[PDB]
């Protein structure tokens, strides 16, 4: 029995279903009976011998079968449950984009109000909240100077009661983590309050503190273009007013050189500098996405812009990133203390390209000349309707979100497709009661999506409240690209974005024109 147990509790038959299929009469898959697998049932384009082999020796447990060039149920369950056999691209995983175009042509992972860890009114703020940011790949941070006690300027949310840092101690955090997760360049957006005095004690700090990191001269060359992140590597930029503001501050800004939203220089020929940044609400980027869709798109080609959270968001709330990067909008800052659908898909984008926090947009919102409006849309590149049929197979572990009591999960996945508007959609699955350890739903859904390359996929586990609101188990968002087909398992995380060990989903993809 101790036996049947774990060979019970330990027991797949959509696993088993699946090897059978793949493996057919045999108790073993043969390099080409994994081979075929992984062309007809995976879709991987490279499939062949070479990758099957490295299957096997990376995942095959057997000593017999692996020698033998050959997969077990067992390493074949073990394929699929690894990097290999995960819903997310392994090989986008890492930096696998052209890091050598302008800093326009790229999403930049963003935060906003950086200093704080909880609300926008009371909350604390904390060096924390930037190590955190910058822990999860985050690129462009922001710093609210203040002027503070003895001549050293204090970062805090001008006009409320949240608690206080030094500039100085901001810097040093960002100077010890700013690449720890990412080479690519740190951009620091301050917004100056602080007296003449106190701003030249920042200059001082910044050089001292930052000193080589701080990029404080145009690169040579770079004359028509904003640097790329390749060219930008290993540095610091700020972004701030260029010359009631001294010199020593003034002339470190290079690159992102604070402007009043001006318009988009179409009827003429000139506009922003490629090195002016202009900022927008959520509210004002939204009306000219409404009004100038084309517009803001053609302007965001060469042209960093940067949206930040409506004021009523008091509570650190978010909004949705995508519309603002269905604009080409890059430096989309939100609140990344804030668990929630927002910050999930933030990070779903970013954990493409190796999480460097530097995502190449698609051509068609690189191309100064496109006629590109997610909001209407148009035949072009970007019109590439393709098929989506997910099937959400099972779950395995989920994750017993706290109840505060001994209670068994009544799970239910809800599949989502975000990108423009046209293809936005949500399905869910029934409730499979009192199971969390497997619930087997087998259910499929299908998505029409037009526009692929501005989707993102995402799985949601809740636990079916009858009497309240369904607690939230686990979560994966994936870019499109990055979307694996064939049997898969999607490996859930908590709300803070934290990788849940053992919690997974096994599916189905498939993707088809
Ligand atoms: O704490 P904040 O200054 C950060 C945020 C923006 O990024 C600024 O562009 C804007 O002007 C402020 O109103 C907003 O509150
Ligand atoms: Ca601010
Ligand atoms: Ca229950
Ligand atoms: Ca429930």
């Amino acid at each position: 029995e101790i036996e049947t147990f774990y060979k019970m509790l330990t027991q797949r038959a959509e696993i088993d279903r699946a090897f059978e299929e793949a493996a057919g009469s045999a108790e073993t898959l043969s390099v080409e009976r994994l081979v075929t697998f992984l062309q007809h049932q995976q879709r991987e384009e490279e499939a062949g011998p070479a990758l099957a082999l490295s299957l096997i020796e990376r995942y095959e447990p057997s000593e017999t079968a692996k020698a033998q060039r050959q997969m077990t149920k067992d390493g074949f369950l073990m394929y699929l449950l690894s990097a290999d056999g995960n819903a997310f691209s392994l090989a986008h995983r890492r930096v696998y984009q052209d890091m050598d175009q302008p800093l326009s042509h790229y999403l930049v992972s963003s935060s906003h109000n950086t200093y704080l860890l909880e609300d926008q009114l009371t909350g604390p703020s904390s060096t924390e909240a930037y190590i955190r940011a910058l822990c999860k790949g985050c690129r462009c941070l922001e710093l609210d100077c203040w002027d503070g006690p003895n001549q050293e300027p204090i970062i805090y949310h001008g006009y409320t009661f949240t608690s206080k840092i030094l500039f100085c101690d901001v810097l040093r955090a960002i100077r010890d983590y700013a690449f720890k997760a990412s080479p690519y360049p740190v951009i620091l957006s301050l917004e100056n309050h602080c007296s003449l005095e106190q701003q030249r004690v920042m200059a001082r700090h910044l050089r001292a503190i930052l000193g080589p990191i701080l990029l404080d001269q145009p690169l040579d060359g770079v004359t028509t273009s904003l640097p790329s992140p390749e060219q930008l590597k290993g540095k610091i930029l700020l972004k701030g007013k260029k010359l009631k503001l001294v010199p020593e501050l003034s002339d470190m800004i290079i690159y992102c050189k604070s402007v009043h939203f001006g318009g988009f220089s179409s009827p003429g020929t000139s506009g922003q500098a490629f090195y002016e940044m202009a900022s927008f609400s959520e509210s004002r980027a939204l009306r000219l996405l409404q009004e100038s869709g084309n517009g803001f798109v053609r302007h965001n080609v060469s042209c960093l812009s940067r949206i930040y959270p409506a004021g009523w968001r008091t509570d650190s709330s978010n909004y949705s990133p995508v519309e603002m990067w269905n604009g080409g909008c890059q430096i989309v800052a939100l609140n990344f203390q804030t668990p929630g659908p927002e910050m999930d898909v933030y990070l779903g984008c970013f954990q493409d390209n190796g999480g460097c926090g530097y995502v190449l947009k698609p051509a068609f919102l690189r191309d100064p000349n496109t006629t590109f409006n997610s909001r209407a849309l148009t035949q072009g590149p970007w019109w590439r309707p393709e098929r989506l049929r997910v099937r959400i197979i099972s779950g395995q572990q989920l994750p017993k979100v706290n109840k505060n009591k001994n209670s068994i999960v009544d799970p239910k996945v809800i599949v989502e497709i975000h990108g423009v508007g046209r293809d936005t959609g949500s399905r869910q699955t029934a409730v499979i009661t009192n199971n969390g350890f497997n619930p087997r739903w087998d259910m499929e859904f299908e998505f029409e999506v037009t526009v692929p390359d501005l989707a993102l996929v995402r799985f949601m586990v809740e636990d079916y409240d009858s009497s309240s609101k369904n607690d939230f188990i686990g979560q994966s968002t994936i870019p499109w690209n990055s979307l694996k087909q064939g049997y898969r398992h999607v490996h859930l995380l908590s709300k803070n974005g934290d990788q849940h060990p053992s919690a997974t989903l096994f599916v189905k993809i498939s993707i088809q024109d």
